[PDB]
């Protein structure tokens, strides 16, 4: 019932992306969709700044990070660095977790990666399969994304905000 | 929920691992738990590719060969191109659970099965803390601490199984 | 001065890959480039089939796979596993490893997974970098590889038999 | 041939490998070699990441942090943009050394370094068997056999090193 989207987004085009997925989220009966973003470690920045311990208070979260060499971005590494005492809490233990990106090639690998560190908090992991990457929705970024790779994203709110409902 | 733990195994570890994943799925109100083991190239029946279309959630067990799946676990998954073009397994549960192997790569063999599950458009769920937070795995003669945390990773996948389901 | 590209083609796709992969090397002054399939385990297949012991005879060996849900394919996993005596007298060691994939997503995972593989058998790892991915070339697999994917299959063979020339 | 050793190290678990992979590269006719860590957020310097451009093989060592690299190497390695965009390492030797972590990770560490070298276009040297064979382990007292691994490490690459460049 309640979605976090939560992104990084330097030159706007994960927002972009952030955006549709939150408008994909809240397309699903019975889902409290809200956007945030990671605070800095360019476009001017919109979605208001999270804190750490706010993550504890949803049913799912999407991430949205930029790639840096094949990994998550800095800004998204170093606040998730900062979910310690949620770790040690078990705060995010089950919680639905679902991941998009943009390069900065290496796309996969960002999602991928990204995956083993929230299954340290025992997250739940939601790709979107053939529904590529089928590991979550991916964007090339001057050049903005394209309707397809909207779409996508859009496909991956509702899917896991309906799970989110299903779940909880 | 039906729930199908299915499994390789080379020396009687992983389907040690099996049975106590599948003895922690039983433990859950309204799971339907079944052991099935891949075939060649033990008392658990042989699967199809085409039954996995028939359960709520998989939990995969297999030792490690070189970082990755053994051999015949990947030659298992590999003729899954049928299910995967109908999206049989999509949105469906998976877990998995490892052996360790020459050069280790037991956690790797775990997220390497995670990626080919994710083709497959299956809900991921690793175990977390509560050794690897990926999956239930055996330095091997699995010890009772590694048996216990098998029978957790059951317990829990079935318990969100009926969740989801029934 | 030795330099396969050893490959498995479904769809032709990875065997016009390869030939840009092996033109490549072919520039280098000083290589001697062979190309061959690994055997079945579509198109007509073209390259003389290799046998898993002619591997040891290369300074550099290429490899090309179509992707299995994000794996290299079953018939290169399978060729490469019959290298376990030349594991067991440490033949591959030391040698020159690339790889080159094509879809079937998954491309990034199923050339970083191969590497992985050649690890084991103390292959030195060779990626393209900026010169996506990085990783390796890579081409999506009815439609054919564009010239801008064939370019970097060529860059990749080139690339790959110089340093090949450099260290033998 | 100039070789790095360049790391982070938490409790000293990581300086006493870089001290042998440098032992290691030292035993090399014609290798130049240098121990430097990571600014923090020990005796050896701190590197800037511009340096990293004059040398012709630079091994990582790093702690494990949930699988993957400690923050201060990432953070180091995640400023290194403008060396991308130059291709300041193109076709440079690296090779990776780690220590384990809670729910341990030390393979998953290295791969996930190589992946970042990739994107700079370096050439990965793994160790084979000639632990891990991706680089050279602890599971931390780093034990002898761990440390006689490492030295292996910096000799093999600086070797390769030397053949390649001089
Ligand atoms: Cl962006
Ligand atoms: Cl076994
Ligand atoms: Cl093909
Ligand atoms: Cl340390």
């Amino acid at each position: 019932a309640k979605v976090l989207v939560l992104y990084y987004s330097m030159y706007g085009h994960i927002e972009t992306m952030a955006r549709a997925v939150a408008e994909g989220a809240s397309k699903v009966d019975g889902a409290e969709v809200v956007v945030k973003r990671v605070p800095e470690t360019g476009k001017t920045q919109t979605a208001p700044v999270a804190t750490p311990q706010e993550l504890a208070d949803y049913d799912a979260i999407i991430f949205g990070t930029p790639t840096r060499f094949g990994n998550m971005s800095g800004q998204m590494r170093t606040f998730l660095d900062q979910t310690g005492g949620l770790w040690a809490s078990g705060a995010l233990y089950g919680k639905l977790a679902s991941v998009f990106s943009s390069t900065g090639g290496g796309q996969e690998q960002t999602i991928t990666s990204t995956w083993t560190t929230l299954a340290h908090h025992g997250m739940v992991i939601v790709p979107i399969g053939y529904a590529g990457t089928p590991y979550g929705a991916t964007t090339i970024a001057s050049r903005q994304p394209s309707q397809e790779e909207l779409s996508i994203a859009r496909y991956q709110g509702e899917y896991v905000a309906g799970l989110a409902v299903k779940l909880n």
